[PDB]
């Protein structure tokens, strides 16, 4: 078995001096990725140090107090395991590690990472548009059904489109509310808003549409995903150029039994059409094609089979841990 | 003489489907650098063709192309030696017409899309976004015709001035950290974006700091002149970029320099590199001893000494020539990174 140092994206709860957590009290993509990565770890036997996380006991689970990079690179410096995991975008790389240690990195961002060496993308869109060569290894966002709500779970459907994520123009707020509008539907907006014009441009434009609820978080981020009908996910190509990286909250929506209309961007393309479907850029959207579009969407049960299948946190993390052995085995790329 | 087409970062104005100037109404830096820079070739005998910004004032001509597929159609199709892009790659070299030549700007802390024609505002940056030795490094450009002179004579007042986004990474917060201990003002001027931050700073620093939103026209103008000194207190931090923070061209620096203003920074990134020439590097985060601080605003050069110091290392005519000297180079068919 192996231990392996996940390096969360370091990040302090805004306002405060705490540490924004993995799991993520709130808004966080990337804290969600390890989360569901080291529960997978976990299950397959492996040992895990958090770093980057300063956070909640289970067995093989080591969250080291080092959250500020200097305190990463440190700890890192001296650490007795065999595979640096990499998740911050190169708050800490290669250089310094113990001999033998193997380096990887999950890229996580529009942009081309800090440390291309050993680095997986979690789609073709992705290593694509940040210049990944072509031996690197594409690995999706991974997901583990119990940190979600389950066939078990008992939860209701219910009839509003949801939104979760950054309020911003390239996460398509904006396009979410016209797509729930063109299905007269509600639009529930779990999330952020921070940029108050198109927040207000939002509201002023599909006021009787959308649902602003801020920023959303344990068990009613979680009963959202659930029962929703669907799950929004309209990222736009806006200025980069944003090209969707992995699209944490497919693997959610999908795992909820909910399933996603999204859009082609960056990795949207490859992911929705598994769990939903692709809708285009903009505004424009006709009702009746809209509403046609909903009522093809695959059932809970369909879309909870393909999120596990395609997925799964335990699947998942056995093709991570294939990587840190053609690491540790000497191989590299690119 | 040549014709360059320059590529603004094509935005909206938020809210509004209509496009950010250039110069920007309000908050925008690479769009600054792109005014300024557009002077200086305009100066030079250059016709400059601005694309990524429709609607902008208007030897200059302002394309109608502001969508990405817009611009780059227009640039497939145009008859200029040299594409010149500060989008961040929102455009490339491919399809342009035969022997235009490609160069960029790079104005952001990650590695950019066009490695190839690159050039970059600061060692530190370069360095960092893993660019070659051979990568030319240019600074921010500044033309001292945007903005106060001496003959302005702008009266000086007793505050501080902090000028760009209220975000943690520009370090807003140490900003009112370093006022609050010279026993001065803080001039809060920018988009305060992130409530909680900006809610943190407020409830530190309450009796320090006066936020006044965005700015722009005269007033940013007058007040880049009459602050007592400009803070540039950018954090080595952790961001949603991906990577630590490291600031590529700092173009606050060049503007209050040339505004008769000394500057007040960290040593992130670029800061290193040219706030020592126009004020005082000073240390990361909140800690800062009164006396200490007050001794390094005591010891800032005056406005006079500043604006000889901007101009010569950033003047916006020297700085566009060293952009053509590039220019001729790529169309003599050099290349690099
Ligand atoms: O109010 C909210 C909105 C979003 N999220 C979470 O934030 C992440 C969104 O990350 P994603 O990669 O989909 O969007 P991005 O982080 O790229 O903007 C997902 O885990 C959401 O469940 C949340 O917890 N509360
Ligand atoms: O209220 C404001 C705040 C900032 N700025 C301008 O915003 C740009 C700040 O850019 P800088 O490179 O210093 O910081 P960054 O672009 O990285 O946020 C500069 O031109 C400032 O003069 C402005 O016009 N009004």
């Amino acid at each position: 078995p192996l231990k392996v140092a996940l390096v969360n994206i370091p990040l302090r709860v805004p306002g405060s001096d705490a540490w924004i957590s993995v799991p993520p009290q709130g808004y966080g993509g990337i804290q969600w990725v390890v989360a569901n990565l080291m529960d997978g770890l976990l299950e397959l036997g492996h040992e895990v140090f958090l770093l980057g996380a300063p956070s909640p006991g289970r067995p093989g689970l080591t969250v080291v107090p080092a959250g500020e990079p200097e305190e990463i690179e440190r700890w890192l410096r001296t650490a007795d395991v065999d595979v640096v995991h990499d998740h911050s975008g190169g708050v800490i790389g290669p250089a310094g590690l113990p001999p033998g240690t193997a380096f990887i990195s999950s890229h996580h961002f529009t942009t081309r990472p800090v440390n291309p060496v050993g680095c997986t993308y979690s789609s073709r869109a992705q290593r694509a548009h940040c210049g990944g060569g072509d031996d690197a290894p594409v690995i999706p966002i991974p997901v583990d059904p119990a940190r979600y709500r389950s066939a078990a779970d008992q939860v209701a459907k219910e009839d509003f489109l949801l939104f979760m994520g950054r309020v911003s123009p390239h996460k398509g707020a904006l396009e979410a509310a016209a797509f729930a509008h063109a299905c007269g539907r509600r639009l529930v907006l779990a999330g952020p808003a921070w940029e108050p014009e198109y927040f207000d441009e939002i509201t002023r434009r599909y006021g009787s549409t959308v649902e602003p609820i801020g920023e959303v978080g344990g068990e009613r981020r979680l009963d959202l995903l659930a029962s929703a009908h669907a799950v929004l996910a309209m990222s736009q190509a806006v200025t980069g150029i944003w090209c969707e990286p992995g699209a944490t909250v497919v693997s959610e929506a999908a795992v909820s039994g909910t399933p996603v209309v999204g859009t082609g961007n960056g990795c949207l393309a490859e992911i929705v059409p598994s769990v939903g479907e692709v809708v285009g850029y903009g505004t424009d959207f006709a009702p009746d094609e809209a509403r046609r579009t909903l009522a093809g969407l695959p059932a809970s049960d369909e879309v909870r089979r393909a999120a596990v299948r395609l997925w799964g946190h335990v699947t998942i993390a056995e093709r991570y841990v294939e990587q840190y052995r053609r690491l540790l085995a000497g191989a590299t790329w690119k």
